[PDB]
């Protein structure tokens, strides 16, 4: 638990690829 509370800003943006992933697979 204490090792991810400082990591977690790693995690922030694998999470949120989820978001951008749709828009580089709808323009090819």
């Amino acid at each position: 638990n204490e090792q991810e509370l400082l990591e977690l800003d790693k995690w922030a943006s694998l999470w949120n690829w989820f978001n951008i992933t749709n828009w580089l697979w709808y323009i090819k």
